[PDB]
């Protein structure tokens, strides 16, 4: 299952301490993300594996260039200018870098992406096709492990000459290039090199081109994008189960036979996960009891945001998993040109610098992320509306006084804003190819641009997941309070039926109403005669007077109402206050509920809780952003397959 | 390799004679396209029958005994809380409600018949509750070329359009039915003409007919068949582009792609290396770059050199999408799912067409990517600065003042590419909360499939144009080789006649070989054009090297003789050509097909046929499938 | 009379305003909003409209206390309006609590602009807010205090406005900036400016949040910038003509009179004036008089079709400015209190759709301006389309180690590509929102934000294009000087070698007619176009005069070309390292070269393309670019 594969990525992300870079061992997206996000993670460039290969290629290129071999961008001009020959080998390479230091700082790429790119460029060199000197690769390793990286302008690549030239610029000690050292220091490139015991390199044949002629920045951003897309995908799938529990869904939507006869792999696998999460759920028992009361006046099936979730998820799962493979292939490639086949004495002229595999798949993933967002939006919408939430209060407002408690209405508005922007972001970037660079680059991938937009889409999806999880924790509390309140109402009604000495017929009629009327429809003023509890009791009292048909019966029914009116509300208040100062204990989603309530320190939302919705959702968002959310996710899933 | 898979699709499309429908044998997109486009292809529903019967009997029996089953003893969609024992009238009321489209324009019969096949196929899995007799009727209608006229729009994926198939089966008079290409009659008359009687819907049968993905998936099936064929055509014609543009075939060298191993990158390059190995045009290319080598580009522009990298995601998208669409074709897309073996009806959402919808979005982006590749290649071909000796606009002339060549096609190619990029925005991002907020997610698959279909129509136009231009370029390259040999022989011959020294003779022949003929073809002895400029430059040099009055006498005589004979010899060879490298090329079948089989010729002011007339013939051959004959011929022997 | 004068008016107002008067009758323009955002010496002056404000606030408080039925005042909010209540203050406090729902994953300029716009809306006396709250807004604005606001959450501006309300009522969770440096909790911020936290009275929470202030604040600075940058682009089409050797006839008034889109007429009118008696158009005419019948009769579309292209873009930007200013000067609040007639009027003036749709349109028009710059830049970089200029505007002479502006050229494609992507619409993505109460909503802040991003990219493109054109000016001036040297050397060598007068004249024609940048790299190279032309002229002379003395002298001429030619060409170039002096674009060239301290780009100039373009970009961003723009346009109309 893809579920196992994603769990695999998460564990690798958590567990890795050293990234082996040797030209044969694969780098995964989890490794790239770990490097970027955990500074304890170090790069290990292995000499025994690949130094010999690199040195053979290096000396082949320098020897061949000095003897006047005709090789593009080595004894030849760049791009549209490859007709121009020259024997000024070093100055050809110097002139390239000067030409490409052409980005502009408005008011930049983050260090996470820049360090990831440096890693990917280093990896590309290990295949021994580039002609770069081993010593430069050692410098890249040292800069990575010492937290040194250049400040890079955001824009300029059609996919990654301009942004990579800033890495080259650091390596050759260009004084105009500014480098970070950790989080606090920044200094000119030459001073950065001296602080980590390096000297500026003088570029030899092909070395300038080797540094800049790759897909490292697009593929770097795409790598962290795809790691995040996997984690958030699994989180969304998992939380569809929690949604079923709180909304009072019918778990039959996940039955394996439904998906066996429409066997999209992502449909089968998401449904398999959901069935396991919901099997013998204590919340699904509450749902079953709810639909057994007044059965023929309630919906036979759930709305699509739940019932249709495996079908919806199918292409989204498949897109994210297929895109991960493609991105990792790019990570583990010689993306450079010319390709030096030193063994056969040939410089091979192609276009491995073309970022098209990444570019197209970034467009697809962004569409899939918008699909995940729409699912979340539709589920959240149902949850806020009492007509669609099967007993829950509008806006998940606890009240009891709803006139000063609008619950999660602000989050609901925000969810619409999030979905809307996300759907806009999902238009493609690859459809905007311009004929570029003196019409030499008449097709180009725009991969870094697309990756950056998919990254922005995932930021928004994070926000949407944080809100949805926060709302579902609120709904857990309201369902647990609901169960407790109905028991109080039944007890008061039963006891008072005895105290006032009503017949059995009457008593049982009244107890059915107490059981059947949704408690959140009258919690605000339980004895208000226009609200649904009294409305139901009154009609039951009229029927019982008709069925028994007297003055004594009426005396006692009148006494029942008075006694209700001095006792009911206080006992309902008491149980709610106790709750504020249990089905979730048997739910697979207990680790999420515990995480949010205890570890992040929150509570049921109400006018008596002074923390804003922002304060609560911020805590959840931060835990999603920094990876802490994977702990309850893995806890929730333990034992699965 | 995907190449062998696509060849397999094409062969299946051509060779199938009956589609076996039995609930276990897979239907492929080639089968669906065959059924749609070749009316001799018949459906054979193979009795599966026992399962279907057991299912219908269970449903009818349970409904009658008051079982609670959505859309069967329950209202539809957002109204599923309302129950009823009026089993037949519940089903008739659904069809009436869904006969809600408007004619503005309709879904074509090809799509409607494909949808009828896909609905029939869904029923074979024994999950739907429909009667076997209704399935037999669908088979008969399919084999008799009867289909309802269906409105284009109204599905968010396919209740409304499917209701017209149901309407035909129950003989609704307001439902108009096609029989073949012209006859249109009311549903009851159509049923009578093919020996059928209207059905009276029993429990669940209305819902069974309408509650699936057959229309979106039908359009998606022919969309994917075409995307596979057009993909292979584009990849193959990248090799023909290399031949006419004087490319360097090294871009397809396997080591380059081994070290960046995207499967579609490796597989496209593998095909291209094989296509270009031993090419006679690549011989001409190598000879071309050996002359003034240091004044000519070292490598090609991206539209060629980067083609395998560009093609890689396009290949992978089209192949993966094909698998997903076929999974849907071979599914029970219906609800509830009757699990009669376990005495249960299961409530889910297999009618949700999201797998198809999302993949139609991706394929449309990939198709836009193919169109951009074609546009870029075509652009280079039309511009003399980028075409390595070909005339601008591929204009033969010789009088270019009244011959603008393929400039009209060039303008059109920009219009095609531009529309195509617009079409490739996603449909799935426009999900509205629909049907009293019951359908708060919905796939829009039929809408998306329709837009991808529109994109592929434009792609066909671009392919037709590009192939037409490359046949022109083949002719221009063959005439170029013959014209230079004539120029060489005349210069060699006149050098002898005029008693020029060997230093002189060597210089003048170098010029004759080195100067691109299309730069002076319009007036070969014009002293301001490149041949004479070159000869005059070499004559000054020879006078200085040999330093006289006798040499000058002879050089003046050379210029005079050239001025009396050169034009006439160049004219005669061209006139003769208008009334050989390609014979050794793997693309010979394309050139032969376009030139001989479609009856075309080198384009010029002396050829009466318009660009329209020529490209129309190629487009028609792409659209009706005849183009696969030269394609399969071209690829014969690839990978054994 | 012209949109050009209207834009010059905006710029002057932006520069010159000292105080923004807020009074319920004097309009606020987009230049006023931008000036308050960007010039901290600009103060707000709330003019005590006091009477009508007080009348309105007392009407609302009294009516609410007496149990009048008013939405969001004695009833719940949005989808909850069925619920009535007499808990007047708590209702308003419950609203703010509910709306502090953003998350940190908006700049102070936008927040302060939004504060200005909310204050303005209140001056019309329709809102019920207390005068004292308005006084507080004025004080916060003038003291540079504003809340830190989350970027997202509005469908247009409840959530971001709630952070302004949270500041006013001293919510501890709300963080406030005071100037550029310090951040403190709201209560601390209020006390530092001598304010106390407000306790919201009837309608005040709603009044504070139920508006279009944020969408409209971002849109105001967007429209200010769009006007300035449009004029800059139009103006610089004239500079493009000068450097590319265009034919100025494309801007002739009759062409545009017979297709009279106002934007077409007015942009052509500017360009005609800019190009009249241009010293570069004089050079252009001389160029096309040499081998006239071998050169294009017309220019390519990026220049010749510029007025037709600009027409819709001018019109969209000017029309959108009007709409945005109408919104700035509106009571965007609900209910609207008609105190004179004792009615609270229930409508939807909080709906930002006028702004939202126009932000979509302007984003499309900005993408159009970008495409025009990209096309022009592309022409300039390609020797086949630049009428004599070197590829990539590379000075060389050694082109093998000078790729010129190739980096900037790649970046322009990247800029254009992203810009075209951004210009898809936001307003087509309306979701049914807020328990299906907001089943239509404008998304105006989101759209304004995307148009703002598009304008950031357009600034980069303009900075690049101006830098390239300054390079081109230098290359054109050097070109004229170099051709003079070649002519003089050829001329004197012809006399000195005793060549016939007709031979001399043919050789001098070659020197005038061959583009110098095709042989600057090695002028005596016998395969480059100078020597190719001279060789064919020398053979033609030999035939014409058909001797061993003539040939001796022609051979000496060729040889002695190596004595002096290259050294003289090198000398004039190094010395270079008057035509612009008489151009209307002199102020741009002088600004870029002298004021910003740059020079002709080459391998000998140590500064990178980044360093040069950064200077130009900064001047565009901070507004310094308007000084040379206004200088250039002095006297127009
Ligand atoms: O084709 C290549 O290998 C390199 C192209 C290029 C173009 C511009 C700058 C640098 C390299
Ligand atoms: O869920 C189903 O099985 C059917 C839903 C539906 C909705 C509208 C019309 C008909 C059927
Ligand atoms: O005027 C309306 O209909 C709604 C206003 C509003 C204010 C806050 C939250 C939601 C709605």
């Amino acid at each position: 299952s893809h579920v196992k594969d994603i769990l695999g990525l998460i564990n690798a992300f958590n567990e890795v301490k050293k990234i082996t870079v040797d030209g044969t061992t694969p780098i995964t997206v989890a490794h790239v993300a770990a490097l970027a996000r955990r500074h304890d993670v170090k790069v290990a460039l292995e000499a025994e594996q690949c130094r010999a290969r690199v040195e053979t290629c290096s000396s082949w290129v320098q020897r061949k260039a000095e003897d006047g071999a005709d090789i593009a961008g080595v004894t030849t001009g760049f791009g549209a200018c490859s007709s121009r020959r020259t024997n000024r080998l070093s100055e050809l390479q110097e002139s390239l870098i000067r030409c490409l230091l052409a980005g502009v700082f408005t008011k930049e790429l983050p260090a996470t992406a820049t360090r990831s790119a440096m890693l990917l460029r280093l990896n590309s060199f290990t295949y021994g096709c580039s002609g770069i000197r081993w010593e430069v690769m050692e410098a890249l390793e040292k800069l990575l492990n010492s937290n040194v990286s250049p400040k890079v302008p955001l824009r300029g690549s059609v996919s990654d000459l301009i942004p990579l030239a800033y890495i080259a610029g650091l390596l050759i000690g260009k004084p105009s290039v500014i480098a970070r050292i950790g989080d606090d220091v920044e200094v000119p490139a030459p001073e950065a090199l001296s602080r980590v015991g390096l000297r500026p390199f003088k570029l030899q044949a092909k070395e300038g081109l080797a540094l800049v002629n790759g897909t490292s920045f697009a593929t770097a951003v795409a790598s962290t994008v795809m790691y995040d897309a996997n984690v958030l995908l699994l989180l969304v799938e998992t939380l569809c189960g929690m949604f079923c529990e709180v909304i009072f869904g019918r778990e039959e939507f996940a039955h394996p036979l439904i998906h066996k006869v429409k066997p999209h792999p992502g449909q089968i696998e998401s449904a398999e996960l959901l069935e396991w999460l919901l099997r013998s759920s204590p919340f699904q028992e509450l749902s079953r009891e709810y639909y057994s009361i007044d059965k023929l006046k309630k919906p036979k099936q759930d709305r699509y945001a739940l019932r249709s979730s495996p079908q919806w998820l199918a292409p989204l799962v498949q897109t994210i998993r297929d895109a991960t493979t493609t991105v990792e292939t790019e990570v583990n490639s010689a993306n450079d040109n010319p390709i030096i086949d030193h063994a056969n004495d040939r410089a091979l002229h192609g276009a491995n610098f073309q970022g098209s595999a990444v570019g197209f798949y970034m467009d697809y993933v962004r569409i899939a992320v918008a699909g995940l967002g729409k699912l979340l939006f539709a589920q959240f919408t149902e949850l806020m509306i009492e007509y669609y939430s099967n007993g829950l209060p509008g806006n998940l407002s606890l009240g009891p006084d709803l006139s000063v408690d609008y619950g999660l209405k602000g989050l609901d508005i925000a969810m619409a804003a999030y979905s809307s922007e996300l759907q806009y972001l999902a238009n493609p970037v690859t459809t905007h190819v311009h004929s570029a660079e003196q019409h030499n680059q008449d097709i180009n991938s725009l991969a870094l641009i697309s990756a950056r937009k998919t990254e922005e889409a995932l930021d928004i999806l994070k926000l949407m997941i944080a809100s949805h999880l926060t709302a579902m924790c609120q709904a857990v509390d309201l369902r647990q309070l609901e169960e407790a309140l109905v028991k109080v109402v039944e007890n008061v009604v039963s006891t008072l039926a005895d105290e006032c000495g009503l017949p059995n017929d009457t008593k049982a009629r009244l107890l059915y109403v107490a059981k059947a009327v949704p408690v959140y429809t009258y919690l605000e003023s339980p004895c208000d005669p226009t609200l649904p509890l009294l409305l139901g009791l009154k009609q039951s009292c009229f029927d019982t007077i008709l069925a028994l048909h007297t003055d004594t019966l009426v005396d006692r029914l009148a006494e029942f109402e008075k006694r209700l009116s001095d006792r009911l509300e206080n006992e309902m208040t008491a149980v709610r206050v106790l709750y504020e100062k249990v089905r979730i204990q048997g739910s697979k989603f207990l680790p999420f509920y515990r995480f949010v309530r205890e570890e992040l320190d929150t509570g049921v939302m109400s006018a008596r809780r002074e923390q804003t919705p922002q304060e609560d959702v911020q805590k959840v968002f931060d835990a999603i952003a920094d990876g802490r959310i994977t702990v309850p996710l893995l806890h929730c899933l333990q034992g699965f397959l």
